[PDB]
């Protein structure tokens, strides 16, 4: 088996002439059937129970998905048993480059950021209608190829969404990347509403505008001092939704702030697209844009048209019951989610 700085790398016959990216481990390839490079990422999930259900959760997902602005899944190699299976590999369409590497060297034109946001909100649309949560978006899990196609990956910690039972306490604990994270996290919110992906988008707009990420926390509370350090205190009202008395309390504790005009923060944008961006990190989850409306916006006139913007045939009306699964069960679940792609299936 070929080895690739390091470690085996197992891909072959099909896939040739490996390249080592980073870091399991990414390499593209050569698809030797299809005539193009790829990219190949190996993940070695099997002796954790997070892992296994990250994995599984990301394969069912992406193999469920036919978006254009979603990355695909092309082919899965592993052993032909469960037990010979270690690895698993996951063939995708290769990508230039992801808009976290791009934001550190380039500086985008309205033009792109437009065209950026464009895509995706049209794959978040199609997300959002398989009532699919993202849960993680950022920079870095946005796929950009040679012409500024946009694919949103990593699928690791979606969940489908689940608004009856969003509800939490103050300061309860949170995977999702810090400085992506909408305030109610913090407050009185576990992420289980359409909301928390829009408040991300809103963020990696603002990033698009500026290079810099706008509330870059440094820990769990200091996220939420960032955000209001920009959006100002809640309004009476906001904060009469707040129910929770340790978060509305919390709020009530801080010396009072006001708003940062957006055009004082981004005095070169757009003034459409910083109205969106208003709309978009808007304090009130309940008040913040959908998708849909945030599409329809005249920042994205150029682009929108709903009859290209297409939806999902069919939810994902489950959570995907994986969270106590033993990891047995699920490396069973992973077998048979990639049996499709073995040969003379």
């Amino acid at each position: 088996p070929e080895m690739v700085r390091g470690q085996v790398f197992d891909v072959g016959p099909r896939y040739t002439n490996l390249s080592y990216i980073g870091e399991g481990m990414v390499c593209s390839a050569y698809d030797n059937l299809n005539k193009v490079r790829v990219a190949i990422k190996k993940i070695s999930p099997f002796e954790h129970q997070t892992y296994c259900q990250r994995t599984l959760r990301e394969i069912k997902i992406l193999l469920r998905f036919r978006h254009e602005n979603i990355i695909g899944i092309n082919d899965i190699i592993r052993a032909p048993t469960i037990e010979q299976m270690k690895d698993v590999y996951i063939v995708q369409d290769l990508m230039e480059t992801d808009l976290y590497k791009l934001l550190k060297t380039q500086h985008l034109s309205n033009d792109h950021i437009c065209y950026f946001l464009y895509q995706i909100l049209r794959g978040l649309k199609y997300i959002h209608s398989a009532n699919v949560l993202h849960r993680d978006l950022k920079p870095s899990n946005l796929l950009l190829n040679t012409t500024c196609d946009l694919k949103i990956c990593d699928f690791g910690l979606a969940r489908v969404a689940d608004p009856d039972h969003d509800h939490t306490g103050f300061l309860t604990e949170y995977v999702a990347t810090r400085w992506y994270r909408a305030p109610e996290i913090m407050l009185n919110s576990k992420g289980y509403t359409k909301s928390i992906d829009i408040w991300s988008v809103g963020c990696i707009l603002a990033e698009m505008l500026s290079n810099r990420p706008i509330f870059p926390g440094k820990h769990y509370l200091d996220q939420l001092n960032h955000i209001l350090g920009i959006l100002g205190s809640p309004s009476q009202e906001d904060l009469n939704c707040i129910i929770n008395l340790k978060a509305r309390n919390y709020l009530l504790s801080l010396p009072h702030k006001n708003k940062v005009p957006w055009n004082r923060l981004f005095p070169n944008a757009d003034s459409k697209a910083l109205d969106l961006l208003d709309k978009m990190l808007t304090f009130n989850p309940h008040k913040r844009i959908e998708v849909e409306q945030a599409l329809a916006h005249p920042y994205l006139e150029q682009y929108y048209d709903p009859s290209d913007e297409p939806i999902a045939e069919a939810p994902f009306k489950f959570d995907m019951e994986l969270d106590d699964l033993p990891k047995e069960k699920l490396k069973e679940l992973i077998f048979e989610e990639t049996a499709r792609f073995q040969p003379g299936y």
